[PDB]
């Protein structure tokens, strides 16, 4: 079956170099005979829990949604639970979502695992307690959408630069530019002007694109030109990239910081004819980081990026999140992560080091979403990054070790 998450057994078992009994369900009567039966110390990896609709609470059946009830929902996490004495969240990339496997285990033995660990700690030192000059770099189509996370940001930041396609309601609100037919945010436009009000007050430099790569059409092959904000952008295009001024612009300001929070590109680097603002931006960041400052790159567009030129290793974090890393970013709680034990922050919460593991059935929710292209991993990326967390529980002498995740979109039920 294509969302199965056999081939991951498969691979964590070697990665582990310890034998891994791969469970064909994440719940049912099976499920709990198999795991009693297992041996002491055993690894068990559960089938994608997004088999059943009751993880993230719907599905959709032909376009229409299908929301299970809250008493099959408990049932399900009562089942869930019912399969360990001690709970720890190792998936940062799910905790924003109130799904079963984030939010049902009814047991205070709950912590975070080493990973979980370490985005809520590199977001919240940065948003925090950061080394100034804090820069952090947006981009995006929509602002009516980035407006609690600009909000939250101008709170800590000293810099910030708004880039992609949000920046031409900053800038025809603001300087008027002569925007051609580039996404304009009627909405936003409304609040650009308490957001700017506010970066003022609190000594923000906010830094807007001067110069546009604009194009034709929006695609791979679209007639290209560039346009300064003065000169515009003329009815039929549309900006799609920073311009080669803009690139100097912000290549200045990131060379100004010592923290950098990287959320969103500065064009449509997807296209390759729109990706020069964008790559210039990432050896931006690298240099920065090279030149030893704290350069976290966000989001799973941004994280895109880094691993789309291989950079990933040179820079101090890219968030597996996404989702996940924005909602931090705008100083939401997540619903995972409220979930977790005490001093409610990010550099706080119980830790799966904080809890004793002997003998306990330890019940580890990993990111195991590896991406597939061969109904088989194409990077154990994720199934290595989760390591630590089992390893250290392993060590530490648990009746054993159950597994669960999520992989592709089954879409509550077995695909």
């Amino acid at each position: 079956s294509k969302y199965s998450l056999a081939p991951v057994a498969k691979e964590l078992q070697s990665l582990l170099g310890k034998d891994v009994t791969f469970l064909n369900d994440c719940v049912g009567p099976e499920v709990e005979a198999a795991v009693k039966a297992s041996a002491p110390g055993s690894v068990i990896l559960l089938e994608n829990l997004r088999y059943h609709i009751e993880e993230e609470g719907s599905r959709k059946v032909d376009g229409q949604k299908v929301k299970a009830s809250k008493e099959d929902v408990q049932k399900f996490r009562h089942e869930l639970s019912s399969l360990a004495d001690v709970y720890i969240n190792d998936a940062f990339g799910t905790a924003h979502r109130a799904h079963s496997s984030m939010v049902g285990f009814d047991l205070p033995q709950r912590a975070a695992g080493f990973l979980l660990e370490k985005e809520l700690k590199y977001f919240g030192k940065a948003l925090e307690n950061p080394t100034r000059p804090f820069l952090a770099i947006l981009g995006g189509a929509k602002v009516a959408d980035k407006i609690q996370l600009i909000d939250n940001l101008l709170d800590k930041v000293d810099s910030i630069i708004i880039g992609g396609g949000m920046a031409f309601t900053f800038k025809k609100v603001l300087e008027n530019t002569e925007i051609g037919d580039s996404i304009f945010d009627k909405a936003g436009a409304e609040i650009v002007p308490k957001l700017m009000e506010k970066a003022k007050a609190k000594g923000v430099e906010v830094v807007l694109p001067v110069d546009f790569i604009i194009a034709d059409a929006f695609s791979a092959d679209a007639n290209t030109k560039t346009v300064t904000d003065k000169e515009g952008i003329p009815a039929g295009w549309q900006g799609l990239d920073n311009g080669p001024e803009s690139r100097k612009l912000f290549a200045a300001t990131v060379a100004k910081a010592k923290t950098i929070v990287w959320n969103g590109p500065p064009g449509v680097f997807e296209f390759e004819k729109f990706a020069a603002g964008t790559k210039a931006l990432l050896d931006e960041v690298v240099k920065s980081s090279a030149a030893g400052n704290t350069v976290i790159i966000g989001g799973g567009d941004t994280a895109t990026v880094a691993k789309k030129y291989g950079v990933t290793d040179k820079i101090s974090h890219v968030s597996t999140g996404g989702g996940a890393s924005l909602e931090l970013l705008e100083g939401k709680e997540l619903p995972g992560v409220a979930f977790l034990s005490e001093k409610k922050s990010l550099s706080s919460k119980l830790s799966v080091q904080d809890l004793d593991l002997k003998d306990k059935r330890v019940f580890i929710r990993v990111d195991f979403n590896v991406p597939l292209d061969g109904k088989k991993i194409t990077s154990n990326q994720r199934i290595v990054a989760a390591l630590p967390t089992i390893k250290y529980v392993l060590e530490h002498h648990p009746r054993y070790v159950v597994l669960a995740s999520h992989l592709g979109r089954p879409n509550g039920e077995r695909n």
